[PDB]
């Protein structure tokens, strides 16, 4: 079993990486691509609870409880079937955005995962890293920004610079290339 | 303002307590009484979705946390900000002792989530129920038990004592003599 989790900025291209190493890797491995709270019922309650001026904290905490019922639910009994499994976002984005980006503290939010994870850490964890340039340019083509998002944006590549199981990716270069470099960086991991 | 709980396990006489302390001081003081989550609707929402489940107990113990901050921003902290002096049935020390200790979560990792939850909001004065295994045992019969209950209880007793801006009251005397001791100690604090 592996569990392989995916982390990045917005404009880093993770869905397109993630979604093409899934498709690359079913070929020989049993393989799941699956984000928080894919499908489970209570994680679902929780998080539209969230999506429905909330407290950062308390949202916080929502998404973590959230986050461990995906983990006991879905990811804990996959691991336990032997399969491969890509995730989109854990523990690290919570730090990056929550911790740093939102200001709560890396240092809560790291104790507030830790007690929603249980120890259980990503054998394997891939960051697009993308430069706050390019990942603009990415968002804009997927939609000029505002001053405050293109803010918020560079802090949460800060505290993913901060943050770094690692393995970083140059996500600055074509997208045919950043799936190339992530999917050998896997196989490496799943053939050692 | 002053930010009262009050602590201590079933079957300690601290509905009835609160309840009749709450009725005497209202008469000479700007006071109100809540009980988490105070009808605060996200905390209602948060909640429910507990009472709709085999759940995980850390996924039980972040939602009743979150539950816990939205009733302490929403509606204790305002009313102190009125200089009312509130009184509150259960905080941090109840999941410290119910989850950390009798449900063997960890007392630190149930601490942790829950100064995450208050962020440093502690309170003034917490007023612990002090009654005994057996006493509690017969008020809870009074209002046989099974021996897992009987074990649960005698835990949640074991991790209050370990807990213990606590003033503890002899729970163990006729309910009539529990209000008035816990009135006097409330007022005392309150005048000095
Ligand atoms: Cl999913
Ligand atoms: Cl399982
Ligand atoms: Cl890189
Ligand atoms: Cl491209
Ligand atoms: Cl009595």
């Amino acid at each position: 079993s592996a569990f392989i989790t995916f982390e990045g900025p917005e404009g880093s291209g993770k869905t397109t990486v993630i979604n093409e190493v899934y498709h690359r890797l079913v070929k020989d491995y049993d393989v799941i691509m699956t984000r928080e709270p894919g499908g489970v019922p209570t994680g679902e309650e929780i998080r539209k609870i969230v999506l429905e001026d909330m407290d950062i904290r308390t949202e916080a905490m929502l998404f973590a409880a959230s986050r461990r019922e995906h983990l006991v639910l879905k990811v804990i009994p996959a691991l336990k079937e032997g399969k491969v499994v890509l995730c989109d976002r854990y523990i690290d984005s919570s730090l990056a955005y929550q911790g740093y980006a939102r200001g709560i503290g890396v240092e809560e939010v790291r104790a507030l995962n830790e007690f929603a994870i249980n120890g259980l850490y990503p054998d394997l964890t891939i960051y697009l890293n993308v430069s706050a340039e390019v990942g603009r340019e990415r968002i804009i083509k997927n939609s000029r920004l505002d001053q405050e998002d293109l803010k918020f944006h560079e802090k949460v590549i800060e505290g993913y610079q901060e943050i770094i199981r690692f393995k970083s990716v140059n996500a600055d270069q074509p997208l045919e290339n950043v799936v190339e470099d992530t999917y050998q960086t896997i196989i490496k991991y799943l053939e050692k």
